[PDB]
């Protein structure tokens, strides 16, 4: 049951991907994790993320087999991938400035999803739960 509206509710060394990876705050107000909203649209071989927040906005499709884009001059720019092996997700990015890796599992804790992300020297954990 992954397609649905998910809404995170606690985060963990989030700032930490903010400094390590370079991530702009402004953007990060609330995609930090006080205000941030991940949407799941499973579709096929890919899955389509829309992000709610108050006045910023965003988006990004998935596929099973593919490499991840977040390319932002403005913040930072993460590539990876991201595939699922039964009922867990293992997402992944890398930094341009010399090709960081990037490693994310997100598992279904029960009724809640742990997140943990991992990124050279910089692991960031998140709690989830739904609207
Ligand atoms: O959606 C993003 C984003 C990243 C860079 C620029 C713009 C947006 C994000 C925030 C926090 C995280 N992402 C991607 C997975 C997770 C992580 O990095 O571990």
């Amino acid at each position: 049951a992954f397609d649905s509206t998910w809404k995170v509710d606690r985060s963990e060394n989030y700032d930490k991907f903010m400094e390590k990876m370079g991530v702009n705050i402004v953007k990060r107000k609330l995609a930090a994790h006080d205000n941030l909203k991940l949407t799941i649209t499973q579709e096929g071989n890919k899955f389509t993320v829309k992000e709610s927040s108050a006045f910023r906005n965003i988006e990004v499709v998935f596929e099973l087999g593919v490499t991840f884009n977040y390319n932002l001059a403005d913040g930072t720019e993460l590539r990876g991938t991201w595939s699922l092996e039964g009922n867990k997700l293992i997402g992944k990015f890398k930094r341009t400035d010399n090709g960081n890796e990037l490693n994310t599992v997100r598992e279904i804790i029960g009724d809640e999803l742990v997140q943990t992300y991992v990124y050279e020297g910089v692991e960031a954990k998140r709690i989830f739960k739904k609207d």
